[PDB]
């Protein structure tokens, strides 16, 4: 469980994500498609995007990381009390979508690696280790739902 101290800390640096979310959202799927190929296979609608140039431009790219990081959004501010958000999310990721957890352990990376480059100064090695823990507490409840449904793994 993260301290009351650990989710301010998360919090105000996503208060500073919010203040371009498309910019963001992008930066990440960016992030994960390159560093994992294998994520872009998943997804039909952006699977035809070969170079970062390419994937860039496609505001169709930039439109879904809104939608991701709005949803993550409502969870993170919901300090723990996500069952509600969860639910709905690991329904549909794990029996519609077909996303392992461990991909969801690259997009956590890539969030990560994100929030260092953009913001160094409210993002240093406290904050880089609370937004680590809410993150684990994400995957957690999720491989939860996922055991439950036949899909841990
Ligand atoms: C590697 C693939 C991958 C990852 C790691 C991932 C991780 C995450 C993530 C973790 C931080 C969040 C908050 C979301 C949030 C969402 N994902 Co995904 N998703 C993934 C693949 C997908 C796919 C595929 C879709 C459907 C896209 C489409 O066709 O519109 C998707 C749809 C969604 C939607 C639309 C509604 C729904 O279908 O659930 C939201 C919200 N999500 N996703």
């Amino acid at each position: 469980v993260l301290s009351e101290g650990e989710w301010q800390l998360v919090l105000h640096v996503w208060a500073k994500v919010e203040a371009d979310v498309a910019g963001h959202g992008q930066d990440i799927l960016i992030r994960l498609f390159k560093s994992h190929p294998e994520t872009l296979e998943k997804f039909d609608r952006f699977k035809h995007l070969k170079t970062e140039a390419e994937m860039k431009a496609s505001e169709d790219l930039k439109k879904h990381g809104v939608t991701v990081l709005t949803a993550l959004g409502a969870i993170l501010k919901k300090k723990g009390h996500h069952e509600a958000e969860l639910k709905p999310l690991a329904q549909s990721h794990a029996t519609k979508h077909k996303i392992p957890i461990k991909y969801l352990e690259f997009i956590s990376e890539a969030i990560i690696h994100v929030l260092h480059s953009r913001h160094p100064g409210d993002f240093g090695a406290d904050a880089q280790g609370a937004m680590n823990k809410a993150l684990e507490l994400f995957r957690k409840d999720i491989a939860a739902k996922y055991k439950e449904l036949g899909y841990q793994g």
